[PDB]
C-alpha cells in the first residue's frame, strides 16, 4: 500500500530546526528518491547563514523509506508501511567526549512530496571541540571500521551487476533487430522474383506487414532497376505508401552511416539498411530506415537510467541527455580514459572502465557490452554506468529491530567521523520510529539497512550548503536458519 | 590464462589420499565433478582402508580452488586455473589446538579431461584421546562462532535475487521466442484469410514454408479451409528440409471455432521418435477455415535447461512439467512426482500469476530444496490457459549455510600464492576445535601464471551421507566464489 508510493521517482523536500549550544540555525533540503534502486539525490541549503555543526554530523537527522528491499523481505518495511501518514524518527546523537543531538522528525507524505520535517536541539557542546569548532571531515577516510571481506563481497557485487545490465539491454537490442533481418530476409526471398506470382500490390501488404511486425523501422522500399519502387513508410499508428523515386554495384548488405531523416517537422535520428534483390547475380534493392530514436525506451527505460547506446568510434546513438546524441565520447568528455569503451568495442570484449564525468565532477565507472547487431561494421555496444565514488565506498549499517509496546521499530549504531590531522569522532546514535496514525504497519524481523554516503559541493552554489547522494539497501537472514545464525 | 577454458564446462574430478596420522596409514579415494562457471563441486569421498582414523570434517580442505567462481572482472587474480592444465603443487600445515597437525602436499593437474588431486599427507603429534583420534568432532558446522551477520545477511539476500533473476531471464527468452510465433502466425492469418484473393495455393505453401523456417520451434503448419474449397496445405520441417505432406469430423470444431485455441500437451510421432508439443490453432464475421501449427515444446530443451544440465524446468496448467533436465518426469504433474506437499505453493503463484519462492524436499536425495517461480503468459485473457511458468532451484541447506573465507595473497619468490585461514570444526559435548591453516601454491611447470593481487576465496560445504555406501564416506557439496576490493580501494579506504 506504501510501497506502491515508492514506485517512481518521488520527490523530496527536508526542513530542518536547529538550536545548538544556543547557535539556532535552519537547514532546507530538496531532491528525489527511487527505492527500485536506493538512489536519494539531496542537496541541503543552511537559510541562516553559516552552519554552526559540521554537515557530516547532520546527515544520519537529515528518509529510510527509499531503502531497496528486495522482493523477498518486503514484509519487513515499515518505513513504506507507514505511508501515506507518515512516521515520527525520534534519535539521541551522542558525540563522545561532547554535547549530544535530540531529534524529533516527521517523514509524511504531503502530495506527491515526501517530506521530512525535523527539530534539533543539540547541548553540552564544546565551543573548541570538534563539533563547534569544525574539525571534522567532509567525507569518510581509513580503515576505522570497515571489513574487507565484507567490502569485497559488495564490491564484487556491484561490478557484477553493472556488467549483467548491459548485457540484458544487449540481448533485448539484439532480439528486436534479430526480427528485422528475418523479416528483410523473407521480404527479400518474396521480392527477389515472383514475376506474375508476386504482383506489387502484394508486395506493398508484405512491406506493410513487415513495418507492422517491426515498428523500429519507419519505412521500407522495394527499388526494382521496370525501374520503379513500392514504398510503405509507418505516420503515426497509420501504414501510408508514398510515391518516392530514384544500385547496381551492390552485391552485399549494406547501412548507411546514422543521420536525421525530415519527417514532418521532426528529425529522426536513424540509418538506411540497403539489401540487395539480386536474382542471378541485381535485380534491385530493399532499403529500410532503422529508426534508432525507437530504441530510446529500450535502452534507457521509462524512467531516465545511465545507459547509453554506442556505434562506431565512440558515437552515442542512444543517450538520456539527447544534446550528445550522434557525438564521439572522445570528443564530449575530455577524459582520454574513455577511450577503452571504443577499444572494448573494437576488440568485441566486455569490460569495465573508469573516467571522469562532464555531468556532475564524479569519477564515473562504466561497463562497455560490445554486441554484434547483424551476422566491427555490425557491432554496437551498450554503456551502463554510475557513480564510481559512491558505489565503492564504505557501507555503514543500522540493525532494525521491531519494538512491539510502540507499533515501530528501535536501532542503535554508530558514526564515526573523521577528525582533522587524525583520529575518529565517535557519534553513538540511538533511534525509535513510530507510525503516524493507528493504522496496521508492518513490524519487521530483525535485518539490516545499508548505507553508502557520498559529500560534494555545488560549484554553483554561494551559500553554506551539502550535496549528497546515497545508496540504501536492505539484507537480512531471514529465509536461512540453515547457517544457525 | 589459457586455462580457464578448461574449466568452461562441468569438469570429471578425482582425488587420491595418501594418510599418516600418528602411525595410522589410511587411504581415500573421491571421485565427482565441478562447474568452475558456477563455482559447484559434487563430490564423494571413500576410505579404502577401512574405518577413518580421523574425522572427515578434519580432511574436507585437505580433499581443487581450481573451481573456484571468478567474476569475469576478477579473472585476472586466478592463479590457479592459470597454471592449467600442468598444474600446481599445494602444501598445508594444520595445527589443531592443544593437539597434532597435518602436513599436506598435493598435485592438482589435468590427466586427459580429468582434474585430478593426489594428496600425502603426514600427520603427527596427536592425542589419542583428543578430538581427533577419538572421533569427537560433529560432522557439520553448528553455532555463531564466526559468522558475521551482516555479511551472511548480504550474501543470503544476494542468492535469493540471484535465483529469483534467473527465473526471470529465463521467461523473457522463452516469451521473446514465442512473440515471435505468434506475431508470424496473426501475419499467416491475414494473407491465409482471403481465399478469393490472387494468393494461389502454391503462394501460401511458401508463407507456411517460411513461417517454418523463420520460427524453428514450430515442426509443421497447416491451413485447413473449410467453408468453400474444402483442402489442407501443409508444410513440415522435416530432417533439415521443409517437405509438404498431404492430409485430407474436426471440420465442425473449426466451424465451432471463435477464438485462438490450443490443445493439452501430447507426444506426436514423427518418424520412431515421440515428439512432445501441442497444437496452436487459429481460426481464418465466422469460420473460412484454420491455421494450425504444432509447437515443438522439445524444441525448448536448451532454451529452459541449457546446454549444461540446470535446475530450470517449464511448467504449464496444474503443475505439469514441460521441459525438465530429468526427462522420465516430463508430462508429470510436481505434485503427483514429489509427496512433499509444499510443492503445491508452485502452482499457486502460477494460478496467482505472482512470482515468489518456497522450500521443499527433493527426490533427488534427501535435501531440501530451494525454489523461485516465475509465472508468465506465452500469449496475451484472464484466465490461464496461456501461462507457463520458469523453475529454478538449489540445494537449500547449502546455498544458506555459513562462508568460510581464505585471504589470496601473492608469493612473488616462489611465483606462486598463500594464504592463512582457521577452520572451527565443532566439538560433540562441547565448544569449538581450532584448525589453523598455512597454505602455499606453487606451480608444476615452467610456464606463465597469473600472480594475483590480493583477494578472498569463499567457501560453502555440507557434508552428507549416501543411504546405499556400506563403506566410511563422505559426500560433500559445496559453493566456491572469488570476491575482492579490486577495482575500487582507493575509493573506499
Amino acid at each position: 500500500k506504501g510501497e506502491e508510493l515508492f514506485t517512481g521517482v518521488v520527490p523530496i523536500l527536508v526542513e530542518l530546526d536547529g538550536d545548538v549550544n544556543g547557535h539556532k540555525f535552519s537547514v532546507s533540503g530538496e531532491g528525489e528518491g527511487d527505492a527500485t534502486y536506493g538512489k536519494l539525490t539531496l542537496k541541503f541549503i543552511c537559510t541562516t547563514g553559516k552552519l554552526p555543526v559540521p554537515w557530516p554530523t547532520l546527515v544520519t537527522t537529515l528518509v529510510q523509506c527509499f531503502a531497496r528491499y528486495p522482493d523477498h523481505m518486503k514484509q519487513h518495511d515499515f518505513f513504506k508501511s507507514a505511508m501515506p501518514e507518515g512516521y515520527v524518527q525520534e534519535r539521541t546523537i551522542f558525540f563522545k567526549d561532547d554535547g549530544n543531538y535530540k531529534t524529533r522528525a516527521e517523514v509524511k507524505f504531503e502530495g506527491d512530496t515526501l517530506v521530512n520535517r525535523i527539530e534539533l536541539k543539540g547541548i553540552d557542546f564544546k565551543e573548541d571541540g570538534n563539533i563547534l569548532g569544525h574539525k571534522l571531515e567532509y567525507n569518510s577516510s581509513g580503515r576505522t571500521g570497515i571489513d574487507p571481506f565484507t567490502e569485497s563481497v559488495l564490491q564484487s557485487q556491484a561490478t557484477e551487476l553493472l556488467q549483467k545490465k548491459a548485457q540484458l539491454v544487449s540481448f533485448k537490442i539484439q532480439g528486436i533487430m534479430k526480427r528485422i533481418f528475418m523479416g528483410a530476409n523473407t521480404l527479400e526471398k518474396f521480392l527477389s522474383d515472383e514475376n506474375s506470382a508476386i504482383n506489387d500490390t502484394l508486395k506493398r501488404r508484405m512491406l506493410s506487414e513487415f513495418l507492422l511486425a517491426n515498428p523500429h523501422v519507419l519505412l521500407v522500399s522495394a527499388i526494382y532497376t521496370n525501374e520503379r519502387v513500392i514504398t510503405a513508410m509507418s505516420m503515426d499508428s497509420k501504414i501510408a505508401y508514398p510515391n518516392t523515386t530514384l544500385i547496381r554495384s551492390l552485391k552485399s548488405i549494406t547501412h548507411s552511416d546514422p543521420y536525421y531523416k525530415e519527417v514532418n517537422g521532426d528529425k529522426i535520428y536513424g540509418m538506411d539498411i540497403t539489401l540487395p534483390l539480386m536474382g542471378k547475380n541485381a535485380i534491385g534493392a530493399l532499403n529500410f530506415f532503422l529508426n534508432i530514436d525507437a530504441f530510446y525506451t529500450d535502452v534507457v527505460g521509462k524512467k531516465k537510467s545511465n545507459t547509453f547506446l554506442m556505434g562506431k568510434d565512440g558515437r552515442l546513438l542512444i543517450n538520456p541527455n539527447r544534446e550528445i546524441q550522434d557525438k564521439i565520447l572522445s570528443a564530449i568528455n575530455p577524459d582520454r580514459r574513455v577511450a577503452k569503451a571504443v577499444e572494448y568495442y573494437n576488440q568485441n570484449e566486455a569490460g569495465t572502465l573508469s573516467y571522469h564525468s562532464l555531468s556532475g565532477n564524479t569519477e564515473t565507472f562504466l561497463a562497455i557490452q560490445p554486441f554484434d547487431f547483424f551476422e566491427n561494421h555490425w557491432r554496437w555496444a551498450i554503456g551502463k554506468y554510475v557513480n564510481k565514488s559512491l558505489v565503492f565506498s564504505s557501507h555503514s549499517n543500522v540493525y532494525i529491530t521491531a519494538d512491539k509496546q510502540k507499533n515501530g521499530i528501535k536501532a542503535n549504531f554508530k558514526i564515526r567521523h573523521n577528525i582533522e590531522d587524525g583520529g575518529v569522532q565517535l557519534a553513538d546514535h540511538y533511534q525509535q520510529n513510530t507510525p503516524i496514525g493507528d493504522g496496521p504497519v508492518l513490524l519487521p524481523d530483525n535485518h539490516y539497512l545499508s548505507t553508502q554516503s557520498k559529500l560534494s559541493k555545488d560549484p554553483n552554489e554561494k551559500r553554506d550548503h551539502m550535496v549528497l547522494l546515497e545508496f540504501v539497501t536492505a539484507a537480512g537472514i531471514t529465509l536461512g536458519m540453515d547457517e544457525l545464525y
